[PDB]
């Protein structure tokens, strides 16, 4: 039988633009309470915003801190995701690697760090983390982002095997080309945000409950592989 | 924005019985058009019944042939195993006539009808286990992955995808029979620390089933807490 | 400190053609005792051959206890395809048969002396292709993936591992039969902008049949000049 | 036919010890030149070493200008890792993910883009990255490592993809439990460094021409998953 619905907490990061704002506004219509973090542009109309820098660990405290007493604490956190900075291996810097790293990746932990506690007191939590936006498949141009997709994808395991048995879970949602190369792709198109937002919207359901560790491929089949 | 709901023609195979019913029942409630094979004990209430064996080509045609003059032709298959339950030449051929060459038959005999009408699901449900490492129930699954990616290549391009469900410990009618100490001893394996139950998995075949997975082709979704993690 | 060479009784399935010859030229240039099975064409000087039908169980008795009483109980097997070039439920099943099952027949006739003897190495020769996403070669050969994981999680407490070497597009006696835009277009799909050699399949399963691969079982080693990069 | 040996410039960083120094002495048996790095407790007899911190990228630039006047530019690169800081993902720290983040990922980064330029240029490289110690299977306790190590999975695909074409190659061996639990290892043992510096040597050789991208695990059957 369907489980039926509970309105739960929800963090967006990164919810402002994109994939993020379309993930933001799916979940919130699907009945959700939904918060996003922005740079400074602004949340969209509707929905609850804070400013939060993921690179800022401090930044991160006070916009859940915001978040929690807006509407309760955060039950579902979506990490997105990030930045975008790519080159040739010979030609890519020291600082241009680091900065993709300690947004996409060391961002991601900051994120889910401070949401563990309150989600394994109450025993739920759903941690899903959206790539950005090709992986597994090793592209570019693109050292920086591979390794912070790829490890993103190892740190979810680690959670999903510490915290599972508690009902949090942590998943990854692989995106491939997305409109915000066509020959490397099945479906012959790019996807959609709404379609990205779509597998997020189960992943935060209460269908998801026995998923864990798990990576979901949003990708018309490009990435299919080893 | 979530997409418009569509009524599906909905196959399942081996869906009067364990995960396949549940599979069958959820997909029903939510809407679709279902109907289920059987080997004879009969489709339960509520379901368009047709009897077939997945090891015979032309029961696979005549099953097709009935669902699509009752209810329309087949929209999204659900390919449940087929035996389930454990070594000879005759053990590994009949698992794998039965899980793999059954999966190829039903997919094929479904494929032209969804190019032809630009959309179709295949959804593979995998027998409980894998894949981690059952000679032969683990080459039947892993060969199912391999099979249903090869037609998500192929069949993408006109809206005809194929995925794989492959649930890890579940309680069925069998699990349940099994011995308490291999049951407890799996759940050491499993990082939810508990079984899942037959509705988690026929959720996230509704999932696979619905508009939002569109972009979804060739893909395997673990429905096993965490339990099969690893390269 | 490498350790020391241990000539090993080495046995390759369909080793007197192509990829398999290339095996078994090199397996014997570094020191082993190699046999080779062949479907009546002959095995090539320096080896000693024996016909063998891998879809019958019955043959592949025979073949190893020729192997056995010539050059000693099997300790490493290379299993090569079988049927190699591209539906059907009849060309699907003869791919399985011979790709898959005739996996498990060779694999299966080899355990017992293997587990007995406190040693055993399985190499399994992926066909040319995925996996990747061929509907039959492409489940069989992900087939022999899980049967392989099964057989490693059995048997390697006994020092019996098992292993797959998983080619991609490798310059063979049909791949250069092939027309000339699909060779080249396969070209775009492959790191290193060129074909492999027989040569460059015949090194990694020497390394696998060596007494450096002990701690390696469960694994899958792309040899593809890194076509099959994803998940 | 099995290629001609041909002596290598080798670099094995983290060399002096454990695992690190089973592959130096391998690699040196097997007839390479062979040099390590290490943080000061010293390079073994007979072995050119050199002082290198791989956080510090000007530190891993005269390490491997060092290496080039002695015995030729690097043409075979063993990053090994690493580190090695623990703790629940509640108690861990922004500094200790963060420490093992720039040693073990950014670290492998370093030493790889300061190799690629020479290894481009003359049309030979094999980057080989040693994990530790244990991955793709999450474990811990360690959000970090976890991290990192499918971290420098994602990174090696992508130099990879870049530079496969110029016949430089990145591949990854992926340790279980080696002596330098029991109940999730098949082979119901651990492994020996010997057993990992067999497989750098294998990677190391002209047999291994043809591999590139791949992720080689050595943990007797541990980590077999998806
Ligand atoms: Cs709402
Ligand atoms: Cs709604
Ligand atoms: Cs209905
Ligand atoms: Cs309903
Ligand atoms: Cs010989
Ligand atoms: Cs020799
Ligand atoms: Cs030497
Ligand atoms: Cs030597």
């Amino acid at each position: 039988a369907k489980p039926p619905f509970v309105s739960r907490s929800v963090l967006v990061t990164g919810g402002n633009r994109g994939i993020g704002l379309a993930i933001a506004q799916r979940l919130a219509a699907d009945g959700h309470k939904v918060a996003v973090t922005h740079r400074g542009s602004g949340a969209p109309k509707g929905l609850f915003g804070v400013e939060c820098d993921v690179t800022d660990s401090d930044a991160v405290d006070r916009a859940f801190t915001a978040v929690e007493e807006h509407q309760g604490p955060v039950e579902v956190l979506v990490s997105n995701a990030g930045l975008s900075a790519d080159a040739f291996l010979m030609r890519m810097t020291e600082e241009k690697f680091e900065k993709v790293i300690n947004a996409n990746l060391t961002g991601a932990f900051r994120v889910a760090q401070r949401a563990s506690r309150s989600m394994q007191r109450n025993k739920f939590g759903r941690m899903i983390f959206i790539g950005s936006v090709s992986g597994s498949w090793g592209i570019g141009n693109q050292a920086n982002y591979a390794a912070s997709k790829a490890g993103v994808i190892g740190m979810a395991r680690s959670i999903a095997r510490e915290l599972s048995k508690a009902n949090v879970t942590a998943n990854v949602v692989a995106p491939g080309y997305i409109d915000t190369a066509l020959q490397f792709i099945p479906a012959k198109r790019v996807g959609t945000p709404a379609e990205v937002a779509g597998v997020v919207s189960f992943l935060a359901s209460e269908d998801a409950s026995y998923i864990s560790g798990a990576v979901i491929p949003v990708d018309g089949g490009m990435g299919m592989g080893h």
